[PDB]
């Protein structure tokens, strides 16, 4: 109740903070109700890891090397039915609960998607009622806090633990040692890994709350310890720097040591934690462990927990090789996330020989019986070979990851119909016709709780209203809002709630830029990590065009536009800083022009984030998802734009593809290329050079870019971004341009008529189900982890 | 109460720590008791600090950079008055108090007697109902553990912090930051320094609670924290360093640039919260400061504190020179803890030019208006200008920070009688002859509440028993127990006290080595840092005549000993790791030795730190403080075993001489030569090669070390001990050989008469009143710092 929820925050704030109302921050009003919020989740927390230590049910194991959780106290609040009182209690007290909740720091351990998905899954699981735990590494440092200094992107350094975390708990009794170099010893009494350094790994358990049900599940986040004087103590540093920060690289393989170190350190503590507790329950003695464990590898990033149960099987626990071989690949199974050759983890062989020399020879052991096999079957294919092994021989010699994730599983999926095809029929074509059964499709999704529920109350209340509070368990209800398609009630009500969005996201924009947002223009925003294979560049040659538009005939009719692209940039990969600076230069031209005003502002939104994203998308009336077809594996930010009401306009790549075959390809706004006609243009070569010419709207446009237009005190300043746009673009911007625009215009047409444009909103929202990732984790359950959602 | 007590405890294991009786581990039962103790004092700890702000009296600041805490639990149980229901509430629970006490880390942010006495002055302030605040660094590696591996000492890091400390609290909203570096420039607006490298200084407070009063004062740590991207991250480690780990030397002065970081952190955060805190109470506005504040400086270790008051006051307060020397010198207050010309703090110019820029300025200034005034008043005496100089002339020029401190301050005190007499009319003659009311005495004292009611509640409850329990607050008292002399009953109740502490500790004895204690021996102890003033070494050499009197008449009647020699070595000191391997190498041949047997025992107790001065001080018979005459300006430790139950063998140096002025000189073991006969041996030459010919006992002891007897694999291990014993040895050991020798027999023979033995025991502790840190305290309120006990 309201009654002992103030009395136990005047406890916390007394006790904990140990302050009275006189001198007490908003920080300390925070850490009170949020020490009050996970006090309410103790009993099921307990309750519920207690339950799976007395009925053994088989536990799945989500490890990754990111979390992307955002802020949780609201969304605690929610799931565990707290809201109302928690809202009633803080308000009873003379405070304001958006300033408490505006206090905390948002658990940034991801860079994008594949980060966001665990955190989806986690809450998906949790709700699902299956025996799931998150496995990572306590990051001190997540991703990088984006500031625009002078046009360009700037870092700075995530300190969320700063003030500490009232959500996590350090779990002493179970911290283990994790081993690093040495040497490999050929010994009569086996083989021995000698002489290496030891890093300790100290676990911390932040509770995973299912939406209301009796489960709390756990998220178990790694930290590293270390096991002249003052140097050697000062050296320590050393070994904690194995969990300092996340290395901010979305769709981007960077072989440095210390990510190799962090994939192994993640890897090695995790397994023995899942080998202790297996050997700890009810349950030679490992034939019942797939039975009891699977664990899931969220991309080829903790890849190296083949090799490692391998290690521990036959080196430690001393298991004959075949029978630990046949236990380890009925215990993984991994997703992929990318087909761009560049996102591939390639490791060179002489850092992984330094490293982990015991891996190594269990690599080339595995390699060495996964060729021997393909022998046997296909004696005259030589190149098979080279193309199946986990050793790629040409120059400087790599372990290809994704080769040793598919060998070391029993199942391998993608994340949307159309990737999961590629990855299939495609990239990895001579694995599945040898195991046509292993290769499989998981469509990504989205939680509703946290992508509908807390970021849009507003649509989560119309909603319930007008069909009943059933659709959060089961999402495909939402379809049931169909049966008011000609009720210009309802299409009224949908459009002043996407507007009581769109006022509160405003004055938020114009606090932190400079700017006079025109509250009847048409939200268009592109919000994802800055990369030249999602095309923020090709958004940016729109807003160009649009400019020029206006200037040429000022008294024409223009449906006004707010183009918001936001986006994080990795802060070694020079052409995405480029695209960012090009934003930041058209935008002080568009909004600093007279003539323009109120019909066209352009906003780069900063510091993309979870938190941020939470409060764009339900403010959002157009979703740009505009990737070459073939390049994004999925998206994830085009179902949460989707389930908010905004409509998307979008090639026919990853999810795309699934959300218009749901609502129907009309009620989307489908452009450009397909991967038929992708790869038809691969085979004929790629001429930029043409479409310039072709074209006169693009000419003026790459001229302005070229001349120096945007840029007065820098004529070649965007000259990477043009030679990159005619000689070396392997994402076709100009190849998709003219069908862009056209599209566009077809966009601008249908705002005009508010009641089409809510209709189609309706037909979007009402067809939104099956990206709910209550979905996607039922299926991961059924069809490969072999577990049951209980109640 | 205990039924109380029990529910929170319970409640702290639920909540708190996430934990059921089934999964609950030791160090949960710990934190569970620590968070129900540390919730007891939260109401006195608010109300003591508002307090402060509602009535403002004048604040004392114990300004150092050591705070030698030792464990909090029982301390704060003792305080309060809530130990007995606590161990009562704990027993009923089914547990043991004792073992959740042992789980808890030892706050070793001390170096020995320097940092004790720091921690000591805060039990007696807080006990006296003072406005104190400690003010130091929260090291996150305090001094070292020391393990013993092949008898020699080894250094592993006191991660102390690694499983949390349940006694701090971050303070967020005072958050400061520390400028290092940059320039100087002299404009029209004032003196302006910029260009700095900014380190950040986040507060932990600690609560302080005084013995059975309302009283619970705050001590303040301060951490520091940082305002290619990977290595940019990474290299937030080299701020942070600053407050990483304590410098393990012990009256040792090592010029680290490192070192010289932290003296300015703690100093410059300390200053500009004493500043804010003015500020902000309820009453040019500088006028009142020195009759608001005063700061003592603990050593010259935060001498910096003098110019950084002068900066603030000038630079950014725009007071004038004149007015803002004469608030400084009324604020300031230095203690002097040194003997030694090693010890003493004589930082390079060119060092404290390239980090201070402004400082060195203020430093320079300083010495001119100093200078100034000597040529003023003694105008034909140049040699006295550069002996009274802050800079030293001599090769690389050095700020002598001891003569900073005299001139800044305007009270400087020694920490005995003899030693404050050295400094004013010997080392700081030509200081004392200018203002001979600047220089004081301030005799050491510790506290009776941590040294008698904690470490012997047995003594403690005997004593109470008989005379009351005032003498807690007011040690004077036990001059009381004079009336009991000839009370037989009394003794044989003191004996058994004794005997039941040596029963405790001999189970301690033989469970971490591998020794069968005689538990009718004499415990023959000494234990502090090893140096070679303090002469561990004159105790080995008598350690080997007593085992050689044993082997050439094994016939004889011998008073059994244990003899327990313990302390830590700085890791660059040599000669004091080579002391230790000589201690270790005569106990395993002593020990080992079956002609020896029960007749004697030799220990080198490791890891000496304030918890187990806690467990062998109340088990000691005799106490060896046996310096050389003239070095030792004080010492504690033979006041904590003069309190406790202990004869002390000694010269006449430091504090032992006001130990023999108030319990009788015959009432003590007191030998060798005097203050006057070292200084008549340092005039005529000292030969070490006249005590070896002359002592028959000496020879054979010298002949056994240099021959190799106590290390027959390496007969020239001790080469160093003989060469500096012969030839560099300042304090002189075969000086004192001979009337130590026969100062021991002295002790043996009192030994074997228990009634003897006992009524000096009386005797010591009906005198060892003086020597409470309250006496300490309130001596310093009256004429030093100008403020008044209250409660
Ligand atoms: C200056 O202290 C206060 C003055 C007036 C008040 O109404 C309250 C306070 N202080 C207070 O409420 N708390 C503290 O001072 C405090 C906060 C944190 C901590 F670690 C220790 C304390 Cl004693
Ligand atoms: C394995 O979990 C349990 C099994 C049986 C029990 O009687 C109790 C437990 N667990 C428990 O009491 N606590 C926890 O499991 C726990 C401890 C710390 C933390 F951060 C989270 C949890 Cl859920
Ligand atoms: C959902 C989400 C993403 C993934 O977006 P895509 O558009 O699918 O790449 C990235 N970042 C954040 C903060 C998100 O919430
Ligand atoms: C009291 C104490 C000291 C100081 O001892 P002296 O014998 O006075 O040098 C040093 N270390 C610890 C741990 C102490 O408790
Ligand atoms: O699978 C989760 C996400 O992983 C990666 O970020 C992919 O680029 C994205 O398409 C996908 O949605
Ligand atoms: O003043 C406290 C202590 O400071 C130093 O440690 C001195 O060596 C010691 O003699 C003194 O007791």
């Amino acid at each position: 109740n309201v009654a002992e929820l103030k009395k136990s925050f005047n406890r916390h704030l007394h006790f904990t903070l140990v302050k009275d109302r006189n001198v007490a921050t908003t920080r300390d009003y925070y850490f009170a109700l949020a020490h009050t919020v996970r006090d309410h989740l103790v009993g099921r927390w307990i309750r519920t890891q207690q339950h799976y230590y007395d009925k053994c049910p088989k536990r799945v194991y989500y490890l990754s090397l990111e979390f992307y959780m955002g802020r949780t106290l609201q969304n605690t609040m929610i799931n565990l039915g707290l809201q109302n009182a928690c809202d009633e209690a803080i308000y009873q007290l003379g405070l304001d609960i958006e300033e408490l909740e505006e206090i905390e720091e948002d658990a940034g351990l991801g860079n994008g998607g594949l980060g966001r998905l665990a955190a989806c899954f986690l809450d998906s699981m949790a709700t699902l009622g299956l025996a799931a735990y998150g496995y990572g590494i306590r990051y001190e440092y997540g991703i990088f806090n984006q500031k625009i200094r002078d046009g360009w992107q700037v870092e700075e350094a995530d300190d969320w633990l700063r003030y500490g975390n009232p959500w996590e708990k350090s779990r002493p009794e179970f911290m283990l040692p994790v081993h690093f170099y040495g040497k490999v010893e050929h010994t009569n009494t086996g083989t021995k890994w000698i002489d290496t350094q030891v890093v300790l790994a100290l676990p911390y358990d932040t509770p995973v709350p299912g939406y209301m049900n009796n489960t709390v599940n756990t998220m178990r986040l790694w930290s590293a310890r270390a096991p002249d004087y003052i140097q050697a103590v000062l050296d320590r540093n050393l070994a904690e720097n194995i969990s300092r920060v996340l290395y901010p690289n979305d769709n981007f393989f960077e072989g440095k040591e210390l990510r190799l170190k962090q994939e192994y350190f993640v890897v090695a503590a995790t397994l023995q934690d899942i080998i202790r507790r297996f050997k700890a329950s009810k349950f030679t003695v490992f034939d019942a462990f797939p039975d009891q464990v699977a664990i899931q590898l969220n991309d080829t990033h903790p890849a190296l927990a083949i090799p490692e149960l391998m290690r521990i099987f036959v080196d430690i626990e001393k298991l004959p090789w075949s029978k630990a071989w046949e236990l380890t690949q009925k215990t993984f199974a991994y997703t992929n996330h990318t087909v761009l050759p560049e996102a591939l983890e390639r490791w060179p062989v002489d850092l992984v020989e330094k490293l982990l020399p015991r891996h190594l020879e269990i690599i080339y052991e595995i390699n060495q019986k996964h060729l021997d096999r393909i022998v046997a079957l296909f004696p005259k294919d030589v190149d098979r070979l080279r193309r199946m092994s986990l050793i790629e021989e040409e120059g400087s010699k790599r372990i290809n990851m994704a080769h040793l994730c598919i060998v070391g599983s029993h199942a391998v999926n993608g994340v949307a119909k159309i990737h999961s095809d590629i990855v299939k029929t495609k990239v990895f074509k001579d694995f599945s016709e040898l195991e046509p059964d292993k290769f499989q499709n998981k469509t990504n999704g989205i939680t509703p709780r946290r992508w509908l529920l807390l970021c849009n109350p507003g649509l989560a209340e119309l909603i319930a209203e007008k069909i009943g509070e059933d659709y959060v368990k089961d999402l495909s209800q939402l379809t049931k809002l169909h049966s008011f398609l000609g009720d210009d009630v309802f299409l009224r009500e949908l459009a002043k709630v996407k507007q009581e969005n769109k006022l509160k996201f405003s004055q938020f924009l114009e606090t932190e830029y400079k700017v006079k947002i025109n509250p009847s223009s048409m939200f268009d925003v592109q919000v994802k990590r800055i990369h030249e294979y999602k095309r923020q560049l090709l958004n940016c040659l729109h807003v160009i065009t649009m400019y020029n538009r206006i200037k040429k005939d000022p008294k024409k009719l223009f449906v006004p536009r707010t183009v918001i692209i936001g986006g994080k940039a990795a802060p070694g990969y020079h052409m995405a800083k480029m695209i960012i600076k090009l934003i930041t230069s058209v935008a002080d031209v568009v909004n600093n022009d007279p003539m323009v005003g109120s019909k066209l502002k352009v906003i780069f939104l900063e510091n993309y984030r979870v938190s941020l994203a939470e409060k764009v998308i339900p403010a959002t009336d157009l979703s740009e998802q505009i990737s070459t077809a073939g390049t994004e594996a999925s998206g994830t930010g085009n179902m949460k734009f989707m389930l908010n009401g905004a409509l998307t306009i979008g090639t026919m790549d990853g999810a795309n593809v699934e959300m218009a075959e749901e609502a129907g390809e009309e009620n989307l706004f489908i452009f450009g290329m397909r991967i038929d006609d992708v790869a038809a243009l691969d085979k004929k070569g790629y001429e930029a050079k043409e479409y310039y010419e072709a074209l006169p709207e693009l000419k003026l446009v790459i001229d302005q870019i070229d001349n120096g237009f945007f840029s007065p005190k820098q004529p070649d300043l965007f000259k990477d971004i043009i030679n990159m746009l005619f000689y070396h673009d392997r994402f076709k911007v100009f190849a998709d341009y003219e069908a862009y625009v056209k599209c566009q215009d077809k966009v601008s047409q249908l705002y005009m008529n508010p009641k089409a444009w809510n209709t189609m909103v309706l037909k979007n929202i009402a067809a939104s189900g099956k990206f709910s990732s209550d979905r996607t984790i039922k299926e991961y359950a059924q069809n490969i982890w072999n577990v049951e959602p209980s109640d």
